């Protein structure tokens, strides 16, 4: 799996190094079972290199099993020549995350952090309803920051004990915050905000309707 | 049924026209057939058709086979997408979807 990104892409044609994608394609030729992944290939559609990939994709044979998966966020602004049959045909629509995907990603982001066993996650799953996958990955860092603040602050008073005497000294580490408790999520949830609105998810639904979407005659049957 | 599944994108006001074009195309031939029958040269009483011959008593097959040639769909594809887009302007039960009450 190789991966080139947006700013690595358009810095070719901002400095007129257009004939510099042949190396990133034959490097993919050398490793035979790869899947080279563009990312935000509409980044040059703010004002070429789409043609430089376009003359290269048809010259690439099919016995090699390299695949070209490209991602975008403004699917209407893309060049329609990329959608000709032979070059890039399938148009898979990735929706917003549903409930089971939400609980999966929420458990997935908390592998490293020790979480308290009574911290529920199914109740946190179906409460966040229209949240994108990049928004609820933020609150499981805001809660970690909100617990690290209290774990730094709790060590201040323990060394700043007035008349810090050897009598009744805690030889054991007290560990006031050993793991993320419940009220950290209960306080970190207050700053949550959905990033994607409703007015722009209708744009992707409308582009999905711009694909004709199996509409017309419908069912017919062969004669007997 | 064969005329049903052949006309595919036709609106309901377009195929109500071809079952008047076929009627007009048969009335033309039924008017024209009576012209020669009265304009028989040496119209003699010998071998006279006392019975009405009735050349077109009903609409035959080739009237529809000829009237179909002038068919045209009125509504395009570009304007049915406008009503589908207005149907998408209604939010159309989209959002959260299924949830369940707790037990």
């Amino acid at each position: 799996f190789i991966s080139i990104k947006g700013p690595e892409l358009l810095t070719m044609w901002f400095g007129e190094s257009e004939a510099n994608v042949r190396e990133i394609f034959d490097k993919a030729r050398q490793a035979a079972p790869c899947v080279l992944f563009f990312d935000e290939l509409d980044s040059i559609a703010k004002a070429r290199v789409i043609n430089q990939i376009l003359t290269e994709m048809d010259g690439m044979s099919t016995k090699k099993n390299v695949f070209i998966i490209g991602a975008t966020n403004r699917p209407d602004i893309i060049d329609p020549a990329i959608l000709r049959p032979g070059r890039l045909d399938q148009l898979i629509y990735i929706p917003l995350p549903d409930e089971k995907s939400r609980v999966a990603i929420l458990k997935a982001n908390l592998r490293k952090s020790p979480v308290a066993k009574d911290v529920d996650l199914e109740f946190l799953a179906k409460m966040t309803n229209g949240f994108s996958g990049a928004d609820l990955t933020e609150i499981c860092q805001r809660a970690c920051k909100l617990a690290i603040r209290e774990s730094i602050e709790s060590e201040i008073r323990r060394e700043r004990e007035r008349q810090t005497n050897p009598s009744a000294m805690e030889v054991e580490e007290d560990d006031p915050v050993p793991e993320i408790r419940r009220d950290h999520f209960e306080e970190a949830m207050r700053f949550a905000r959905r990033s994607v609105s409703d007015n722009d998810i209708r744009k992707y639904e409308m582009f999905a309707q711009t694909l004709q979407q199996s509409r017309g005659f419908g069912d017919f049957r062969f004669p007997s």
